[PDB]
C-alpha cells in the first residue's frame, strides 16, 4: 500500500537560488503520481524573503492548472521548463488534437507565470525604505532577516482550493523558522530539524524525502517505485530490522538528499524532552503508522507548528546532537544527512 511522504526543500537566498528553478521543483512535486493527501511539500525559507513567499504563492496558483494537465496526458517530466523544452511532432496529426489545444494553452499560461515571476524578482532588486509590505497592507514579518518571528503558511491541500478539474491538490507549506540575535540556527541542518518537527505536527508521514531546490522529480512514478521497495546503474537501497546483535549492520546510518527514508528511524532513543517541550510532537513520535489526531483544528495545529520552530526550541534537547540532522565542526561528519539509529526498522530508497 502507499504510505504518506513528507518532502523537504530548503532555500536560503533567491539571488543564488532563482525563484523559477525552485518553482519548477515544487511543480514537479505537486504533480507527482501519488494520492494527493499522502504527499506533502514543505519549503523552508531561511532567508525569510518576501520574494520567495510570493513566488511560492504564484507557483501554487499555477499548479492548479499544471497538475491536472500533467495527470490527464501522462506528461514527463512534470517540471514545465524542462517539459516545454522537448520538441513535439505536430506534422503527424491531420487536425489539432484536444491534447495539442490544451498544450498550447498551458504553454502560454506557463509563459505568463514566468513573466509574473520575473516581475517579482525585478521588484525585489531594490528596497523601499520602510521594508516590505504584503498583499494586506501589513508589513512583511521577515524584513529583519536575523530578528523575526516564525512564519508558516499552508497553500493548497484540503482547504486551499481545487485544481482546474475540481480536485484537491497536495499541501504546500511555507516555513521560515524564528531567528533571534543570540541564537544559533545551524543553517540547513537546523532548517531540516525544524522541518522534521513542523511536518510531524501537520502531516506526520512515515516517510521523508529531502530534495535540493533544483532537483525536480524527473519521473512522476518515483514515489510509487520507492514504495514498491519500502513496503513488503541501479539506485541506493537499504533495509534493516535490527535487534540485539553483533550480527548485521552495526550502529547508525546517515542519509542525505534524494532518498526516501522512514521517519521513526530518526527517533532512535537512548526522559522524552530530549525531544523538546512539545507535547504534540512527542505524541507524534509514538504513532507507528503516522498521521495526526483527528480532533485538531488547522488553527491549533498552526500553533503547535509555530512553537516547534521557535529559536530556543532545541535548547537542553538532543536535536542536532543525537536526533535528526546532526550539528558538527567537532567530531561527527554528519550534517551531510539525517541520523538513522539502529534500534528498530530502517529503510531507504534513493532516486536515480
Ligand atoms: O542558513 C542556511 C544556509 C544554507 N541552507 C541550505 O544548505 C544548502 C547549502 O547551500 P550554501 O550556499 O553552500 O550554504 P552555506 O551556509 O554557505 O554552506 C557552505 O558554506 C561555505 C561558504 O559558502 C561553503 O564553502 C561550503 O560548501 C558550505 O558549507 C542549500 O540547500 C541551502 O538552501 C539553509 O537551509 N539555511
Ligand atoms: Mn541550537
Ligand atoms: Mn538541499
Amino acid at each position: 500500500q502507499l504510505a504518506a511522504v513528507d518532502i523537504f526543500v530548503s532555500t536560503v537566498d533567491p539571488l543564488k537560488e532563482p525563484p523559477l528553478v525552485t518553482a519548477n521543483t515544487v511543480l514537479s512535486i505537486l504533480a507527482v503520481d501519488y494520492p494527493v493527501d499522502k504527499v506533502s511539500c514543505y519549503v523552508s525559507d531561511d532567508g525569510a524573503a518576501m520574494l520567495s513567499f510570493e513566488s511560492l504563492a504564484e507557483t501554487s496558483e499555477f499548479a492548479r492548472k499544471w497538475v491536472p494537465f500533467c495527470k490527464k496526458y501522462s506528461i514527463e517530466p512534470r517540471a514545465p521548463e524542462w517539459y516545454f523544452a522537448a520538441k513535439i511532432d505536430y506534422l503527424k496529426d491531420k487536425v489539432q488534437t484536444s491534447f495539442v489545444k490544451d498544450r498550447r494553452a498551458m504553454k502560454r499560461e506557463y509563459e505568463e507565470f514566468k513573466i509574473r515571476i520575473n516581475a517579482l524578482v525585478s521588484k525585489a532588486l531594490k528596497c523601499p525604505e520602510e521594508g516590505w509590505v504584503m498583499q494586506d497592507g501589513t508589513p512583511w514579518p521577515g524584513n529583519n532577516t536575523r530578528d523575526h518571528p516564525g512564519m508558516i503558511q499552508v497553500f493548497l491541500g484540503q482547504n486551499g482550493g481545487l485544481d482546474a478539474e475540481g480536485n484537491e491538490l497536495p499541501r504546500l507549506v511555507y516555513v521560515s523558522r524564528e531567528k533571534r540575535p543570540g541564537f544559533q540556527h545551524h543553517k540547513k541542518a537546523g532548517a531540516m530539524n525544524a522541518l522534521v518537527r513542523v511536518s510531524a505536527v501537520l502531516t506526520n508521514g512515515p516517510f521523508i524525502l529531502n530534495l535540493d531546490c533544483d532537483h525536480y522529480i524527473n519521473n512522476s512514478k518515483a514515489l510509487r517505485e520507492a514504495m514498491c521497495f519500502l513496503m513488503d546503474n541501479r539506485n541506493t537501497v537499504f533495509f534493516d530490522i535490527n535487534l540485539r546483535g553483533l550480527d548485521g549492520i552495526q550502529g547508525p546510518v546517515y542519509v542525505g538528499t534524494g532518498c526516501v527514508f522512514n521517519r521513526t528511524a530518526l527517533y532512535g532513543y537512548e526522559l522524552e524532552k530530549r525531544f523538546g517541550q512539545s507535547a504534540v510532537f512527542v505524541a507524534s513520535t509514538l504513532m507507528e503508522n503516522g498521521g495526526v489526531p483527528p480532533s485538531a483544528t488547522p488553527e491549533n495545529l498552526l500553533k503547535e507548528a509555530i512553537h516547534v520552530i521557535s529559536c530556543g526550541y532545541e535548547d537542553k534537547s538532543d536535536w542536532g546532537m543525537e536526533i535528526g540532522w546532526i550539528y558538527g565542526s567537532v567530531t561527527e561528519d554528519i550534517l551531510t544527512g539525517f541520523k538513522m539509529h539502529a534500534r528498530g526498522w530502517r529503510s531507504i530508497y534513493c532516486m536515480p
